[PDB]
């Protein structure tokens, strides 16, 4: 069958596998920050140039990926830790929304918090225009900020975090594991139909944004990622 | 909350952490194999010592889990590569069925098929009498070895294969990602409501089986776990 | 290598994981109350469950561990705060002595004193007949409670204590940093061959007690604990 | 009790608590890095600016300590992963040896691989010409890069380790533990006279270097420290 799949133990700008979107910059570690400290409603992305095929329209069947990365999120002096990291999936020719005002549409979608994704949300700031839970959370958004499902979770300065996400195309099932600093884990899972919501043809990435007072450190670490259409 | 983590890269005959089953036997190279080449309908289980908490009477909740774990099946001269493996959960007292042919029943059930077990196996020989998919494959055992679910796999001969299982406490979702060596994923998900099907205290581990003329190597190469309890 | 690890941020009646001797209680916020404040000569004694394997008569090799936990002792009306809390490791046998005198056996010893166990003690009362020093004190105990060696120090009713220990197998050196509520820390060394002492099972844990007129609060709020055998 | 103690979650060039040497450099995201990827045989330090004093000529005694931190070393393409970094103790006047050939010097030593200093070196090279073992290693250093005693370790690309060391004035024991990503620990111990060795009045830090072939990157994420000196 068809499968699309790499891995990445460190960045580096000038890699054509890669699409720097915003204020992205890759540090002289590997790591990637998606944000600009010093700027105003920051919002960096960066996507895997190559766009993957999640269904054919020919035989109707969809993949089915597993993909791990590693982030870290610290806290900046006299600043709000905001808002988040967002794991998304979006058309081929996704970009930046027009006039972006970062904070917590994560720099994927309109101020109303709309817009054309799916993805898994780190979010670790409460915005009640966009239903927000009350504290740290993971959600699960299709199409908005506005999280489908969420899952109470804790966000801790300096701590380096890994993710994997297993997507089995038979049960259009999305879980997604986190695990923490101090090993405790948390789950979350959904059943999103990514054959109606998505196209063909798909960009993965991450997005991070900040606000005039809301800012912080948003690192990708590490990503690894593999898919899987099955072709008859 | 409550956390249960531990992280085998070597195994070695003597770690208290480790309960040997059958004719388990431990490699010098750290791995375990788990039947026997010279024997008839040899059946071998590795397990966890401690038991696990998988959901509390008190709070009613289920904890969800992370883990993965490699193995590798290999083909010996005259035998048809049988039974295989299966990565399974039973009740802290589980111990090799009275009277086990080994075979089919993967060392987890009786003869009709039947036992107390959750579990993924990874059976390469197709047993009718528990209707078996004609090829190899993956597949949802839920107390028997007639599969709830089922897809179709591969079993390549002397090939390290990568699982990764997620258990979703919240939607009772148990997703399993299989990394074939040659790159291809493949994955299948089913809901299961361990808190139903299991006691309080379980315990984890692998059995693998043979007939007297279906035998094959079956070795675990490593495994990691961790599961977390939401405690209030 | 051998690897045995855990972390607990807090503790929870009915975790298969950890084994309660004498008058433990598990209170609502999470932490471990050693003691009853209403029985004479109360014991209470906390276990990891499983039994770590410190050495091997096979190789000879020793494991090194590196342990960290935080208990905090506070004082009630009437009774003499009395008389502290003992890190020990003993056989997996171990049990609270018969006919405990509880006191200043900090139950692990008989009424001479004596006991099969190694421990890191922090005596908050001086008994003469242990040769216990005139103020309070951490003391290393090898098979008795009247230490090897002690260093003044300072139990100060409801402050937090954080203690870290290292074994390095090499050096048979155990040492130890305590951090008081202040800042300031107190340490401790000593040679202990624990391959001489204890036989290569062991179980790790903490113990406290009281008599008829000295009674406090004994609590366990933390425990952290990692150890490494190299099996070659 | 002269107690002295600080705690870096983060680090920030400007902060007048730290001096640079040599090559350091602080990312946007607080990390230290070290070494200039793109010198040849470059060193770089940093030290806690305030000098800490150890030991008293007046009273005879000798203060202890504990410290824990934090780094990551990463592979960078094309060059050899050395040399390795150093947390070490010295006058307060130190500054980077006087035409300095960096590489297995660690920034501490002459070309003979003598110095004035004390400390745990983790070194990923194996110079001959300082009698290196075969392998990967940690080592106690007592003014020379030719280790008074050594460990047998690994380590991993972009893995973060966590370090926790123990200087106990009574035994003059300086005992390491050594956390690694894969949870294993490794743990080395000496005694070390740093009142024979070391003025009264020294300075902490850190050193890493890498020559013409030799690169990699070093980072320290954190750094916590207290030390605490008997004024009687
Ligand atoms: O505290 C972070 C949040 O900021 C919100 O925007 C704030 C902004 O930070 C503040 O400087 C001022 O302009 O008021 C704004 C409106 O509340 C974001 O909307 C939110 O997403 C967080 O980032
Ligand atoms: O071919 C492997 C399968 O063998 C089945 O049992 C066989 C047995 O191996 C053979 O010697 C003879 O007795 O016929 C039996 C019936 O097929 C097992 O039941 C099956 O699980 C495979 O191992
Ligand atoms: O006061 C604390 C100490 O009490 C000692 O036992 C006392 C006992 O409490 C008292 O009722 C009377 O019987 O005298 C005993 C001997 O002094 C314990 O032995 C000692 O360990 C402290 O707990
Ligand atoms: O592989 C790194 C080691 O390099 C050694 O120096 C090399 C140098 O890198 C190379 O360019 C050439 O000059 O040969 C030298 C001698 O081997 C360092 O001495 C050693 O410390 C490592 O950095
Ligand atoms: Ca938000
Ligand atoms: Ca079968
Ligand atoms: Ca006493
Ligand atoms: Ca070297
Ligand atoms: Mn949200
Ligand atoms: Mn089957
Ligand atoms: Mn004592
Ligand atoms: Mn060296």
């Amino acid at each position: 069958a068809e499968t699309v799949s790499f891995n990445f133990n460190s960045f580096s700008e000038g890699n054509p596998a890669i699409n720097f979107q915003g204020d992205v910059t890759v540090l002289s570690n590997g790591n990637i920050q998606l944000t600009n400290l010093n700027k105003v409603n920051s919002v960096g992305r960066v996507l895997y140039a190559m766009p993957v095929r999640i269904w054919s329209s020919a035989t109707g069947n969809v993949a089915s990926f597993l993909t791990s990365f590693s982030f870290e999120m610290k806290d900046i002096k006299d600043y709000d830790p905001a808002d988040g990291i967002i794991f998304f999936i979006a058309p081929e020719d996704t970009q930046i929304p027009a006039g972006s005002i970062g904070g917590g549409t994560l720099g994927v979608s309109d101020t109303k918090g709309a817009g054309h994704f799916v993805g898994v949300e780190f979010d670790t700031y409460s915005n009640s225009e966009y239903n927000d839970p009350p504290t740290d959370h993971v959600g699960i958004d299709v199409n908005s900020v506005d999280s489908v499902k969420t899952v109470p979770w804790n966000s801790v300065s300096g701590a380096v975090v890994k993710v994997t996400v297993i997507y089995d195309s038979s049960t259009k099932t999305l879980s997604v594991a986190v695990t923490n600093d101090n090993g405790d884990i948390t789950t979350i899972a959904q059943v999103v139909d990514l054959k109606a919501k998505l196209p063909e043809r798909v960009k993965f990435g991450f997005s991070a944004s900040g606000s005039l007072g809301g800012r912080q450190i948003h690192l990708i670490r590490s990503w690894s990622f593999t898919s899987t259409l099955i072709t008859t």
